[PDB]
């Protein structure tokens, strides 16, 4: 599958897109703990990995930052790769909300991609076990997504994370009261497993092999390993594709149609099946949540390459 026929000029390209999206200055950084008001608004990097195992970066490219709900659909895979699609859908929907509901019409998180969804997804990893082994567990599952690059631990994220997280609780106990998680949950320590796997760290570099995993039907490029089952794989792009760019989710779809997840700290997951994983990353948000240089990317780059799922 040789979409890409010179790697050289095609970073050429990227590197142009790069720059057509630095001129966007709109957008506000997040600023509702100060973990994340700290960041620059200039800060601006892509890195992309093949599913050969051809790199290329430009911009602040090792500069580390927080996965947030980036981790989303990496926690999800992680589930269905050891408990199969029809267990973890017992538990969480499968499809775009249409939202301020924590429930759909079954009494289920509408998808594992919304806040509710991937509380109960982190209910299901690694059931029995404390939460430093349950870290521990999904740490070692991103060190061979990430063909051990780079990955950290925010412990200030984490700290303020949980200290304002009031609609993360009122989620919580509300999930509780309606029996969504498997029995002998405790919540509240599914609550702190939730707000660690938020506070994991990346850089774009690290991040872009990720979503290479993704995009190279589970193998990581760089290693080799087999990472996660096809089974995980497409069930992830899928979610990814629909309900991935939060309220953006169903524009994102249509004009750009590639499998993505943002995140609140400015970071844009994206898979080009079969072809390569990237990472966008800048802190400027724009109202829907989404980063503003990130987006902007995301459009040139379909709008160029012809990678939109139909196209
Ligand atoms: O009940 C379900 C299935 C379901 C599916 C579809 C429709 C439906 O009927 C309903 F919309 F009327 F509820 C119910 N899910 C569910 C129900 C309750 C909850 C916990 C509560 C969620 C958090 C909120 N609390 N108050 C709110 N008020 C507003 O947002 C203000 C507003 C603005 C505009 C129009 C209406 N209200 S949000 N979480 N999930």
């Amino acid at each position: 599958g040789s979409m890409i026929p010179d790697f050289m000029s095609f970073t050429s390209h990227i590197d142009e897109l790069y720059e057509s999206a630095k001129k966007q200055s709109g957008g506000k950084v997040a600023d509702y703990i100060p973990q994340l008001a700290k960041f620059s608004p200039d800060l601006w990097g892509v890195s992309v990995c093949t599913v050969d195992g051809q790199r290329h970066s430009t911009g602040d490219t090792k500069v580390p930052f927080c996965l947030q709900s980036c981790v989303k659909p990496l926690k999800y895979a992680i589930a269905v790769n050891d408990l199969g699609t029809e267990y973890v859908h017992r538990y969480v929907g499968k499809e775009p909300s249409g939202n301020k509901l924590f429930l759909n019409e079954d009494d289920k998180p509408h998808n594992p991609m919304v806040n509710a969804g991937a509380i109960v997804v982190t209910s299901l990893i690694k059931q029995g076990v404390n939460n430093a082994e349950k870290f521990d567990y999904v740490m070692q599952f991103l060190n061979k997504m990430a063909g051990n690059e780079y990955v950290g631990f925010s412990n200030a994220t984490f700290q303020s994370e949980r200290e304002s997280g009031d609609r993360n609780f009122a989620i919580g106990y509300y999930l509780k009261e309606k029996k969504c998680f498997p029995e002998g949950t405790d919540m509240v320590g599914i609550l702190d497993f939730y707000f660690q796997l938020c506070s994991i760290e990346v850089t774009c570099e690290s991040a872009s092999v990720m979503a290479a995993t993704l995009a190279n039907g589970g193998f990581c490029p760089i290693t080799g390993e087999r990472v996660l089952s096809p089974e995980a794989v497409r069930n992830t792009l899928s979610l990814m594709h629909s309900c991935g760019m939060y309220d953006f989710s169903g524009q994102f779809a249509f004009h750009v149609g590639l499998p993505a997840k943002s995140g609140v700290a400015g970071g844009i997951l994206l898979v080009v099946p079969n072809v390569m994983g990237m990472m966008c990353w800048s802190p400027p948000l724009d109202k829907m949540g989404n980063s503003v240089k990130g987006i902007h990317f995301c459009h040139d780059l379909v709008s160029l390459c012809n990678f939109h799922n139909y196209d």
